[PDB]
């Protein structure tokens, strides 16, 4: 069915997105270590890498919203509505994280530790929020694969 | 000179390799954290990322040996021999690290934690050794460049 | 998760891996020809291609073990354990091939033809051994999929 096809694309997207989120977390941790150690060139590299993974998470989140809306058209279902709303909240959250990371990139580039530290802590806080939403989304998708 | 073009290609390779090494170090450190925390599936992902970066380091190390072999051929004397020997020792060390990572990856996949941990700790030690050789190579090449 | 998803991912992994193996064999054969004809720059290109494909085979072999390890946790029978054991031996063999290719690539870059030729012939012999295990693994999975 088209519903099975869409669900199969969604499972692949979310599997890929979780790997990318792991990469984003590792790059964020490495940036934090460089920052603590006063290694500004390492820090700049790790922020660029984090931003690369962040841009990829953002695109997976876009794809997930699109696919869940497509699912709702062919296979209306309480769970699909619920998933789409979580996915839309995640998309907003990851975009906010992207903006905050950009602020951290610019602050490091400008050598403004105070602006950097505030942005970087906000980035991590958004990551905790996004992680919760991603967990909620994953559970909703599991409940969708059992329908 | 063709020599100073070779030296230029070398500096570009080593710059690219250092970026990959920073990525490999972050992946290795994330793998260690996942291992400490008992996050088996996350550990697998970080080990796969490390393996991908490791293959890129190996390729750069091969290219560096090749470029220094080419530099030695344009020299009437043995000016480039020391750099070549250092680069060959770096390549040997990164390939040892790659073999050791293979052992660790297989052990983690096979659920053999004692073997995994021995190999993982050896991998980190080889990383410290390779880092020492890499910085030595960079200094030796700066000496071959006119400024 | 889910044995039917696991078996389907496994089939996809082995289909992809077989294509990569075919490409590895073509690169290996081109490297042998370049060696015999004395074209060392061609040999370098083919060895680099082989190294790339080998790293991909290694990754697919790891994935295969991990999938079959999952299958054995979900359906713990002798037939699952048998399939996993073949896949673990395949992974061991491909990682030995990888270590041997590393030796050959370093020898070719270091201009040590005697070591290169010995390691290259060992590489091919390990490839024929891995091919036997790969085909055995396919036959085992046919019993597991049951059409
Ligand atoms: C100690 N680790 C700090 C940390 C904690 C969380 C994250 C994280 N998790 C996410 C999940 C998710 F679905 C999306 C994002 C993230 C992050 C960094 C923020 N950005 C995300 O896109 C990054 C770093
Ligand atoms: C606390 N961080 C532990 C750690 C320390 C070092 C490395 C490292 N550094 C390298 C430099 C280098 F030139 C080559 C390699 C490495 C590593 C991991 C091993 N492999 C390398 O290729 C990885 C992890
Ligand atoms: C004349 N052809 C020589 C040749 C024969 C076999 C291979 C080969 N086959 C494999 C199967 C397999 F499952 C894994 C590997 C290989 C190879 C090169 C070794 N490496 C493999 O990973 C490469 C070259």
């Amino acid at each position: 069915s088209d519903a099975q096809e869409i669900l199969s694309r969604l499972n692949s997207v979310l599997e890929a997105a979780w790997k990318t989120i792991l990469n984003l977390a590792s790059a964020t941790d490495a940036a934090e270590k460089a920052y603590k150690e006063g290694r500004e060139e390492d820090l700049a590299t790790y922020l660029d890498q984090a931003a690369s993974y962040q841009s990829q998470v953002d695109q997976y989140a876009v794809e997930t919203v699109r696919l869940l809306a497509e699912l709702k058209k062919v296979f209306p279902d309480e769970e699909a509505d619920r998933a789409l709303q979580i996915a839309e909240k995640l998309l907003k959250t990851v975009q906010e994280a992207s903006k905050t990371l950009d602020t951290a990139v610019a602050a490091a580039a400008n050598g403004d530790e105070e602006t950097f530290a505030k942005a970087f802590n906000q980035f991590v806080s958004l990551g905790n929020q996004a992680d919760t939403l991603f967990t909620q989304l994953q559970r909703t998708l599991t409940n969708l694969n059992k329908k």
